[PDB]
């Protein structure tokens, strides 16, 4: 794949985020760099409005897929990065229970040398005093399975999956997430069988840093197949 050339090396990632949560306004912005022969990125968030409004947790999965790790031994399609340089959209419904919900739709792409993902983000029908908008949630986020389909109508992929967020108080609220990809442009791009992505990510801070911020290392693995 021609797009698959374009990751065997380090990648930079540049995320821009516009947000807007119950009127509340902010954006992210994020920089970094991606290790797909490894399944890797490292990245460094900062809200540049001020304080962020909701948990930096219920962002990960908003704030690049392209840098998953496909091994040899399933030697599947990489719907992702056979899309790239003109990359594709992705969009998601994330669904806070007993809570309101996200709606997000990003541009996953090639600028130049560098990745960039560049996010419009639209909360609704929060609470007030709920774990999102009350900062209730841990800062850390548990490794997940999310299940890939191919959507053939739209020559892209689907995929619904549950994340499981810490509450403050032991329990747990679950994230429930229904996104669709469609590619960019007219290119070939591979649409894959059926197949599982793992992710695991580690979040920390900068100890110098003033602002509202996240460290996050994430990595990103195909399996199923």
């Amino acid at each position: 794949s021609k797009g698959e050339e374009l990751f065997t090396g380090v990648v930079p990632i540049l995320v821009e985020l516009d947000g807007d949560v119950n009127g509340h306004k902010f954006s992210v912005r994020g920089e970094g760099e991606g290790d797909a022969t490894n399944g890797k990125l490292t990245m460094k968030f900062i809200c540049t409005t001020g304080k962020l409004p909701v948990p930096w947790p219920t962002l990960v999965t908003t704030l690049v897929l392209c840098f998953a790790r496909y091994p040899d031994h399933m030697k599947q399609h990489d719907f992702f990065k056979s899309a790239m340089p003109e990359g594709y959209v992705q969009e998601r419904t994330i669904s806070f229970e007993d809570d309101g919900y996200y709606k997000t739709r990003a541009e996953v792409k090639f600028e130049g040398d560098t990745l960039v993902n560049r996010i419009e983000l639209k909360g609704i029908d929060f609470k007030e005093d709920g774990n999102i908008l009350g900062h209730k949630l841990e800062y850390n986020f548990n490794s997940h399975d999310a299940y890939i389909t191919a959507d053939k109508q739209k020559n892209g992929i689907r995929s619904n999956f549950k994340i499981r967020l810490n509450v403050e108080d032991g329990s747990v609220q679950l994230a429930d997430h229904y996104q669709q990809n469609t590619p960019i442009g007219d290119g070939p791009v591979l649409l894959p069988d059926n197949h599982y992505l793992s992710t695991q990510n580690a979040l920390s801070k900068d100890p110098n840093e003033k602002r509202d911020h996240m460290v996050l290392l994430e990595f990103v693995t195909a399996s199923g197949i």
